[PDB]
């Protein structure tokens, strides 16, 4: 701030610490004069021992401690000429602390990325530690749990002035009406700031006092919220009774609102989902073993919640959120609203459990909307650029017409909003179910970049087929294990002229993505491994699987949950299976492989569509990205 | 692409030139197999004289020109191993151009800003050339105009292929249904994608052809719209009429679409605007002395259009946008919607006159929703981060209250998503009308960065009158000339308390400012000038002006429009004229002085208020620009 100083009266002024304040000497300094000394209490430090009236020349104040009393700093201003006897302007200063506060090194004035930035961090408080209740925190007024601020963004006001200060300023916090619907503070425990609230008068003594406040989100990063939220505190002149109050101060603190981050197949399993329905037992002792193998709790979910809907993959998605202070997971509903409608609302989200939503929940939505069609990539960098938590995979038509289909646009713009996993689209369309855990999987590797991406590859089955052909095992039968269907021989399928033209065509669509995941994700040749698999175009015709769709398996660890393909009996044992098993072996993969035949394939899916997994997060902290 | 070649089988392929193609040899090869070659017709480049049959080692393929007829370059794999005879592969390949082209070098794969960077331009189409209508270009489906293409932005598809190529592929054009409510696109004189239409078989011929599109712009950048189109051109393979088409190319060229640009009052003036109304006659006539000075068009609004409302720099403000084919400027309406409601709809937008608006037009707004709170700096660099159109200002509060007024939110949000005048919030809530037009003002300089900040400056004239009652004119009248109004001597001015109360309560307002200008355009107070200028607070404690404000005048280059102080006459001319002349003067402005006082200023406002000015649009393209 500019001081202007005067022989005509004595000036009186705050000054708050940390801050640059300037002397305007000049303008009104009295005739017969040429010259001026500053002459000031030692807790005022001066900077530019006499010196010229030249109004170009700068003199700067800084305050080395806050004021015990109103006034208590003083500067004199002598001003003196040839002629003249010094005439004196005379300066009273107040010294004072104003600090608002907040971890903006990110450990426990603008938002920077990367491990040299700074900016506070914020989280959507999602979740509902109110074991009562059935709504998310952030949705009421209150604190109504201890529990509940460990989520919450912890800022304070530091402030030290003379004892009386508060006779004539007020402070001021205050949030623009811009953001006040995404944000709530409270005071230490009471409301101040919210969707209701734009500003509150703070109610402060004189002498040193601290303030806490702690802050809750109500809303992640979207196309409509880029996801900063500044608070600022000002600090208002009063003295005069009959004039408005003017600004003296004002400062400011950023929040960044966390993103919704999902794990890959290769962050280690803790929990695992799944549906126990009808003639559905056999499936999930496999699952249990599995998920016991890797030391992952499990849930179910009964047929009275369950509601036919067997599909646990497609409700949903577990991502986390991850602060300094804080970190816990939640859980990404989808829109898709069959039978499992409920399972995330009643029984995921929970204490220390988030949720969020996006789409339409009446209508208007498709089969990719469903999670099957979203998945991640692992950490990769591609010509150099880091994606330290990978990018999100989803499927997509190459183009539109009418009869494609795409993932709503509510959802594509929520995935890209969170910035840090940099989507990319796929094309799933071809399929009838149309979704990318039909052609790809990721799983875990000790070597090269730690994992290998899985695809589905119908050339590698006739591959192996003709193989066999060759060396005597022509007449082997492809569904031998299962009566109540009619049996192929090797020798059959591979003359039917159809089924190949076919799986050609499934290739294109596959080859396709296998360039487009080689380019944005920056993957090479010995970066992938083909899984032999065949399918079949049927109704529209749109691509399904001919036998159970292995790459469609679950990964728990090293432990994979492999869909059984009834291959043809070779030397006792299924030819596929003992292609994937020389295949994933060599990596360290445990594979199991479970009948999912009359109970999953023949509605249309495999293991991993059955079947969910919370993941732990990444130790990588997001905001130490550069997106 | 990967191209999966066989001794099975001969192999067919398409290859579309600048991309690269890749040959897949392990996969298949036969067995007693070690080595291979490759053999190639002269219009293939093959790159890695005879190799080891190794996976890991790769095979590259480009053509030099496109194929006459299909299959026409011809390329063998000659599978070799030391019992065995060569078993050959055979590979038949089709070269074709597909060129989808735009001027990304901006001189008539994605967007970036710079002097260096790349990306083409897209107008909104937002002006009327059609004479008959009301509506902007862009709302039908139609060209109506030759006219109308000079504003759209050309984009050129270039094939050559064999003369039968179309018999089995197929090529389409599209844009994703995210943004084909944004875009506009007709092909040459009929519409092919729009809010309607996604996507578009073209219907192309083999050999050479060219095909020219227009393409318009229907939205500018905003809070849910960043400002790019992408129009995708993907070529389908149809060969099979059993199967769906497979993807085998698609490419892409980016438009950005072109941000909405003011100019300051240091651009030279074009076209001046005001109203005619009962007695304001002699107001008229200095203003179009004023502009014929300056050489400029001059518009006027006859009060069977006006509906009693005077005010023109209000409604509107006069902006423009440009490309490297074409610049027209474009009107801000404001939706303060009083009695000029319909001279922006009616008579200022036009051919090569555009129009957009923002925010409710029924109800729901403010003073601050007027464009007199609307300006723009001059070019600014702020600690080395440059600003080559300067940067827009406009007023606000302090902080949100309910006694607060604020610019509505679809205003500050637009205004920001131009991006390339990098808004900046003032504090001109304090006022009663609450325009930054009443205490700023910038004007050309022949020195120094090209400009001084004028600032109104009670302080200024405090000391003025100061001066005088000094010298031997207290008794001197402010308000001398006019009759019908209580005369006041400075004497009395001076000795008034509870006025020089008002006075530094709106210097405390105005400093505020002084230091905000200060640090977000990187002014210097060698850059900035005041001017004693008198307020007074009156309803609700806001400020008015005591006297005509000066410098709320009208820049017409070195020729200024400025309200007539009537101030206290000393040697047969007012001080206060004196005072501004001895400021302005030296910098080769030369002071109109211009009597608003029973048409303007006792109805709450001045010259510039009364007036508004199309300016001429910077050189320097915003594209240039590094935001
Ligand atoms: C693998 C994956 N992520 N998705 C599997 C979902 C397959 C769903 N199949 C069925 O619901 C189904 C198909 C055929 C017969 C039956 C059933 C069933 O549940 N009971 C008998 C599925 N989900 C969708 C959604 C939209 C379109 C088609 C779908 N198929
Ligand atoms: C300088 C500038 N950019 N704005 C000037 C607008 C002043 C407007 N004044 C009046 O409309 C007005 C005030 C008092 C008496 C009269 C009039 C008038 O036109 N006829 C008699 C103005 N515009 C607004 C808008 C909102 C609140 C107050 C306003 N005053
Ligand atoms: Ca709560
Ligand atoms: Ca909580
Ligand atoms: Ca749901
Ligand atoms: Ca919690
Ligand atoms: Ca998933
Ligand atoms: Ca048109
Ligand atoms: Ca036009
Ligand atoms: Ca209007
Ligand atoms: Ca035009
Ligand atoms: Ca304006």
């Amino acid at each position: 701030t500019l001081i202007r100083v005067t022989p005509e009266q004595p000036t009186h002024a705050v000054c708050v610490l940390g801050t640059l304040t300037q002397l305007d000497i000049c303008s009104s300094a009295p005739e017969d004069c040429t010259s001026f000394s500053i002459n000031a209490s030692p807790g005022v430090v001066v900077d530019i021992s006499t010196w010229p009236l030249d109004p170009g020349v700068e003199v700067t104040l800084t305050m080395k401690a806050a004021s015990g009393s109103t006034g208590d700093q003083k500067v004199q201003i002598s001003y003196y000429g040839p002629k003249t006897p010094p005439v004196k302007a005379l300066l009273y200063l107040t010294a004072v602390e104003i600090s608002l506060c907040a971890d903006i090194t990110r450990t426990g004035r603008t938002w920077t990325w990367g491990p040299c930035g700074q900016g506070a961090i914020l989280l959507v408080n999602c979740d509902r530690d109110n074991l009562e209740s059935s709504a998310m925190d952030c949705e009421d007024d209150e604190v109504l749990d201890s529990e509940d601020l460990q989520d919450m963004s912890l800022m304070t006001l530091s402030t030290k002035t003379p004892k009386d200060f508060f006779t004539n300023h007020t402070l001021v916090l205050h949030v623009a009406r811009s953001e006040m619907d995404k944000v709530r503070v409270f005071q230490a425990c009471s409301v101040v700031l919210g969707p209701k609230w734009p500003s509150h008068y703070l109610m402060v003594p004189g002498g040193k006092h601290n303030m806490d406040f702690y802050v809750e989100a109500l809303a992640f990063p979207d196309t409509d919220f880029p996801g900063l939220i500044t608070l600022t505190i000002s600090l208002l002149d009063t003295s005069n009774l009959e004039l408005p109050e003017a600004v003296v101060f004002q400062d400011s603190v950023v929040f960044r609102v966390a993103p919704w981050i999902m794990t890959p197949n290769t962050q280690p399993p803790q929990e695992v989902y799944a549906c126990s329905i009808f003639e559905n037992e056999d499936f999930l002792k496999s699952v249990t073993t599995l998920a016991m193998k890797a030391k992952c709790k499990l849930t179910i979910c009964p047929e009275e919640e369950n509601m036919d809907d067997q599909w646990m993959q497609d409700e949903m998605e577990i991502g986390y959120i991850q602060a300094p202070h804080k970190t816990l997971p939640v859980v990404f509903d989808s829109p898709r609203n069959r039978g499992l409608k409920e399972f995330p609302i009643k029984r995921v989200m929970g204490p220390d459990f988030g949720y969020v939503t996006r789409g339409p929940q009446t209508g208007g939505i498709s089969g990719l909307d469903s999670f099957g069609n979203l998945e991640v990539s692992p950490p990769v960098t591609v010509r150099g650029k880091e994606y330290p938590l990978g990018r999100i995979l989803f499927g997509d038509s190459c183009y539109p017409s009418n009869d494609s289909r795409q993932m709503h646009q509510a959802l594509q713009d929520f995935l890209s909003a969170q910035q840090v996993q940099a989507p990319v689209k796929l094309y799933s369309d071809w399929l009838s179910v149309g979704h990318v855990d039909e052609f790809l999987s990721f799983v875990p590797a000790p070597d090269r970049k730690g994992f290998r991406l899985l695809l589905a590859s119908p050339r590698s089955c006739y591959k192996l087929f003709q193989e066999q052909q060759n060396e005597g095992h022509g007449e082997a039968l492809l569904f031998e294990g299962i009566k109540k269907k009619k049996q192929q021989k090797i020798k059959n399928i591979l003359s039917n002229k159809t089924l190949r033209e076919h799986n050609s065509f499934v290739e294109r669509c596959i080859d396709w993505n296998r360039e487009l995941l080689k380019r944005e994700l920056g993957l090479a040749e010995s970066d992938i491994i083909d899984i032999p698999q065949l399918f079949k175009l049927k109704e529209f015709s749109k691509a399904e699987a001919f036998f159970p769709n292995m790459v469609n398996m679950l990964v728990l660890g090293k432990h994979l949950g492999i869909p059984k393909p009834f291959g043809p009996v070779i030397n006792g044992r299924c030819c596929l299976e003992e292609k994937v098993c020389s295949l994933l072996e060599p990596l360290g993969l445990q594979c199991t492989f479970i009948n999912d035949f009359f109970t999953y394939h023949i509605r249309h899916g495999e293991v991993h569509c059955g079947t969910n997994v919370r993941r732990k997060p990444f130790s990588f902290k997001w905001w130490n990205m550069v997106p």
